[PDB]
């Protein structure tokens, strides 16, 4: 049940071993190998192993290195048994475990992984290779200071040791250490370069690599490298250029369709396009939807099996070659890659091309800047053509913004809302205490005191209102009030988890305070849902010029991770700025996340990745969201989404702007309420949470593909 989220593939560190001392003829070959791996040429490598093996047959040395090579070719269980032979020759053979190790866990065999890197541990303590191996298992289970611990270890080791120390850099950002950052930004940007230069793979992630200052050559440089080793996976198998469909004859005229997810489950994906394959439209489109992922028991992955037209879960066809086969029987067209390079890609299909049209969607907001895709779906402001060199793919433009969220259909709750008038004769605020419910209006109707303002419920300090503050206060789950259930916001999931998920609608009336999350009642919320990693130094600084303009506002941020919270403050401190003026809470069921974006006033963007699903969550909760476009992709979104939303004010050209924004909301009230009013009302209006629309217009786009193909054309840019 812990909560999903965009995050970037496992990675390790293999080490190749140097034979001395050896047979004469073997030690030539093995030695050989080594080089040719390092240049690319993975066949060739592999035959000069077998060949040592051949020579002598009880090689070590040749059978580990062999291994590491089928592992980098998905032929993992071969691999393994290679390993075992050669710990089997040579017991205390580190290199062979830790190797080992990273193939158990590209298996998913965590424990087993651990053990084995354990073991190399205690063979060689010295062993830098291992250590950074172990680190990257404590941190992909989250355990960020263990991996901070061991990568230090490793760079203590071997000083001149990329993958630990890129690996390190990330994991300082997810947990905000910033000691020495402008030093660190210096040196991965260094390490990249030298890498870049000299053929090698960067240690550099390319999802991370846009929270770093790389030049945008660099960043695709990254990508393409990464692109790159999909290739090898597949060229073992030999496979011949599939045969392309150039009419849809076959399919009666209805163009098809495929979408790749690992994310068809309780996944932000799901979360933002559920609906979508249900809206496409069936007369002239036919949808196949392939998972990457097993069924997770999940509403989300319910909802899109039984509503595409083909549901293939390519999670039982671990054989890549099979599964493009599989593709290609289903005659497709036009094949969406929503990974990218994130947990649970399988690149490899794309790498196969089974279909003819391969396009980049929603899920990784960066280019694949691999050969395999044609396209990137974008949108003008997201992808302006200054920046198309950014991207190695042609761009694909929708009408008004890539993006799209589910929150209509899945928090219908909060299209309208109720407060109470605690204080309550002076000042009536729309963030303080909040209502939502399905039932809402059926509740209000059995009120005679409460008050309309416009336009919005107000319930007045009554025995009513008395009793929820009340059930509040006292923590308990939830009460009865003629007939109605109104239950406290934070229980959710012990009513119904379902609806704590998104999974389903809320049943009852759900009381929202301030007091429930320690805000203050008499000052201005400016807040921030993202996870930690996407701030950065110069980001608080900003945050901190604007909090003291404003006298009594306060920053509301999230635990996520929680370790990040003290690095938080003691920045703050530095800058401004007590302790009482950030306020952390812990992350939340999805949907009380988005319901509790009504108490805050303002959001505040993160400049070097925008909120994309945040982004969304927050605005349905009718919070303006303020944001600075940037160059790359990642920190453009926001800005797409305002301007999709109608709200051009909340662009920020500058940081100056963007304070001075943040600034005018704080401090004039007047301005905030027709603002909030603005998107309140917009959500709804707007084009920006419209599904049918969009599917709608996606359906357009396609088309434009498929005639361009259709005419013999080549990928170009769809600017229409
Ligand atoms: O208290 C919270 C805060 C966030 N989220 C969700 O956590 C995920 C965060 O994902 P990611 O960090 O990939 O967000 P993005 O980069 O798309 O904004 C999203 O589904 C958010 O709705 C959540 O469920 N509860
Ligand atoms: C906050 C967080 O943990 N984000 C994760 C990171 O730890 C991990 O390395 C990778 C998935 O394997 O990216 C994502
Ligand atoms: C490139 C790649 O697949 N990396 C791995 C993944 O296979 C594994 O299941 C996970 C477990 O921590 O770590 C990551
Ligand atoms: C996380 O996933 C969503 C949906 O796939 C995607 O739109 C978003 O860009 C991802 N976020 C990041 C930071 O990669």
């Amino acid at each position: 049940h812990h909560v999903p989220y965009s995050s970037a593939q496992s990675t390790s560190k293999t080490s190749v071993t140097l034979s001395l001392g050896g047979g004469t003829h073997a030690d030539s070959l093995n030695n050989l190998a080594n080089i040719k791996r390092e240049q690319g040429n993975i066949e060739e490598a592999v035959r000069l192993y077998r060949k040592a093996l051949e020579v002598f047959p009880e090689f070590a040395a040749a059978h580990s290195n062999l291994a590491s090579v089928l592992q980098q070719q998905g032929k993992l269980q071969e691999a393994l048994m290679h390993y075992k032979e050669a710990i089997r020759i040579s017991p205390t053979f580190a290199d062979a475990y830790s190797n080992m190790g990273n193939t158990l866990k590209e298996m998913q065999d965590v424990q087993g992984a651990l053990q084995c890197y354990t073991r190399a541990i205690q063979i060689n303590p010295a062993f830098a290779d291992a250590h950074s191996n172990l680190a990257s298992i404590h941190k992909d289970s989250g355990n960020i200071p263990e991996a901070i611990a061991s990568y230090r270890t490793a760079l203590k080791l071997k000083p001149d040791f990329p993958d630990a120390y890129c690996n390190l850099a990330h994991c300082l950002q997810i947990v905000c250490d910033w000691t020495d950052y402008d030093e660190r930004m210096k040196k991965l940007v260094s390490i990249v370069a030298d890498q870049l230069e000299k053929n090698r793979l960067p240690s550099v992630h390319p999802h991370h690599s846009m929270l770093y200052p790389l030049s945008h050559g660099f960043r695709k440089a990254i990508a393409e490298r990464h692109g790159n080793l999909c290739l090898d996976k597949i060229n073992v198998l030999h496979k011949p250029p599939y045969e392309h469909p150039k009419d849809l004859k076959l399919s009666d005229g209805r163009l098809r369709v495929g979408y790749v997810s690992s994310d068809f489950g309780n996944h932000p994906t799901s979360h933002l396009m559920q609906s979508i394959p249900g809206m496409h439209n069936p007369d002239k489109f036919e949808v196949f939807c392939y998972a990457l992922s097993p069924d997770d028991g999940t509403n989300f992955r319910v909802k899109v099996m039984a509503e595409a037209n083909h549901f293939i879960d390519l999670s039982q066809i671990p054989c890549n070659g099979k599964a493009a086969d599989r593709i290609h029987q289903d005659g497709i067209h036009i094949l969406v890659n929503m990974n990218g390079y994130t947990k649970g890609a399988r690149n490899e299909l794309f790498a196969l091309r089974p279909a003819p049209i391969q396009a980049m969607w929603l899920g990784y907001p960066g280019t694949s800047g691999a050969l395999f895709m044609d396209y990137i779906i974008t949108d003008q402001e997201t992808s302006p053509a200054e920046v198309a060199e950014q991207y190695s793919e042609k761009l694909a433009y929708m009408p008004h913004t890539f993006f799209i969220g589910d929150h209509a259909n899945m928090f219908p709750h909060l299209k309208k809302k109720a407060v109470i008038d605690f204080k309550s004769n002076g000042h009536i605020y729309d963030n303080r205490i909040v209502l939502n419910g399905i039932d809402l209006k059926a509740f209000l109707d059995s009120l005679p005191d409460v008050k309309i303002v416009k336009n919005m419920p107000v319930i007045p300090m009554n025995t009513i209102a008395e009793a929820v503050i009340e059930m509040i206060n006292r923590g308990q789950i939830q009460i009865t009030i003629n007939g109605f259930s109104i239950s406290n916001g934070l229980a959710t999931t012990q009513i119904n988890n379902k609806a704590a998920t998104g999974e389903e609608v809320p049943r009852t009336i759900i009381v929202t305070t301030r007091s429930q999350y320690g805000l203050p009642e008499d000052a201005i919320v400016y807040c921030n849902f993202n996870q930690l990693y996407k701030i950065d130094p110069s980001t608080l600084q900003m945050w901190a010029n604007i909090l003291k303009r404003v006298p009594n506002s306060v920053l509301w941020l999230l635990r996520f991770p929680a370790v990040g919270e003290p690095n938080i403050q003691q920045y703050a401190q530095n800058m401004g700025l007590p302790q009482n003026r950030i306020i952390f809470s812990p992350v939340a069921p999805k949907e009380e996340h988005v319901r509790r974006g009504q108490l805050a006033d303002v959001c505040l963007d993160t400049p070097l990745c925008n909120g994309h699903t945040t982004g969304m969550d927050v605005l349905w909760a009718g919070t303006p969201m303020v944001t600075m476009p940037g160059e790359t992709l990642a920190s453009r979104v926001a800005a797409s989404q305002l301007t999709c939303l109608g709200c051009l004010e909340l662009i920020a050209k500058n940081r100056q702007e963007y304070e001075d924004i943040a600034v005018k909301l704080g401090t004039d009230l007047e301005y905030l309420k027709k603002v909030r009013g603005k998107v309140w009302k917009q959500r709804i209006s707007s084009p920006l949470f419209n599904t049918k629309q969009y599917t709608m217009e996606l359906e357009r786009l396609y088309l434009q593909m498929w005639e361009h193909y259709a005419a013999g054309n080549k990928p170009d840019h769809m600017i229409k």
